RNA sequence: UUGGAGAGUUUGAUCCUGGCUCAGGGUGAACGCUGGCGGCGUGCCUAAGACAUGCAAGUCGUGCGGGCCGCGGG
């Protein structure tokens, strides 16, 4: 099995005549620290429920992110709509630098050493996505020779 | 490559735009409450406004001629 991290619960309303009426979404992170990642936004009637479903998708959606000594290839950046994550390689000494949504992400994913910047959008949902789809695009120099 | 974290706030709810606001570090500081010691710093950013008193530039008789006192003695 592997870790869970719920990064973002909300609540949501819809109105009617007579007044509004709820529903609950969840981001969750899932991840095994060693390389695998997954990413699911799960939306239901009542929390634990909801949270429960985002972890369904979670597992569905992975991500295989190429560790190095505990930090990415290269340097990546990434825009999601209005959202924008920035990725930067680090060295040993240095830790996850990263605000609270993408931070879970890569530390779940098992990395140990990065430095990152949201720009443009910090909407979580969307950094969330962008930070995902940012991991998803890295290669390794094996990859890049194999490609050419 | 030794280096980069964000959050609150427009909506019934959403995404975006956008401003406002906060957490950090800095000071020749000041103000409140409080206040034991020591070291190293450091202290009129305002009126280059006005200033009592003392002191902050003198030394040389191995450049020269004297005044006064004094020591030796003609
Ligand atoms: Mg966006
Ligand atoms: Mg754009
Ligand atoms: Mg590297
Ligand atoms: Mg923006
Ligand atoms: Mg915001
Ligand atoms: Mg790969
Ligand atoms: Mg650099
Ligand atoms: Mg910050
Ligand atoms: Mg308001
Ligand atoms: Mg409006
Ligand atoms: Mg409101
Ligand atoms: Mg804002
Ligand atoms: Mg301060
Ligand atoms: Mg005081
Ligand atoms: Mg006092
Ligand atoms: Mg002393
Ligand atoms: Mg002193
Ligand atoms: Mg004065
Ligand atoms: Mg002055
Ligand atoms: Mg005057
Ligand atoms: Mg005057
Ligand atoms: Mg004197």
């Amino acid at each position: 099995d592997f870790e869970e991290k719920m990064i973002l619960i909300r609540r949501t309303a819809r109105m009617q005549a007579g007044g509004r009426r709820f529903r609950f979404g969840a981001l969750v992170v899932v991840g095994d620290r060693q390389g695998r990642v997954g990413l699911g936004f799960g939306k239901a009637p009542e929390v634990p429920l909801a949270v429960q479903k985002a972890g369904y998708y979670a597992r569905r959606n992975m991500v295989e992110v190429p560790l190095q000594n505990g930090t990415i290839p290269h340097e990546i950046e990434v825009e999601f709509g209005a959202s924008k994550i920035v990725l930067k390689p680090a060295a040993p000494g240095t830790g996850v630098i990263a605000g609270a949504v993408p931070r879970a992400i890569l530390e779940l994913a098992g990395v140990t050493d990065i430095l990152t910047k949201e720009l443009g959008s910090r909407n979580p949902i969307n950094i969330a996505y962008a930070t995902m789809e940012a991991l998803r695009q890295l290669r390794t120099k094996a990859d890049v020779e194999r490609l050419r």
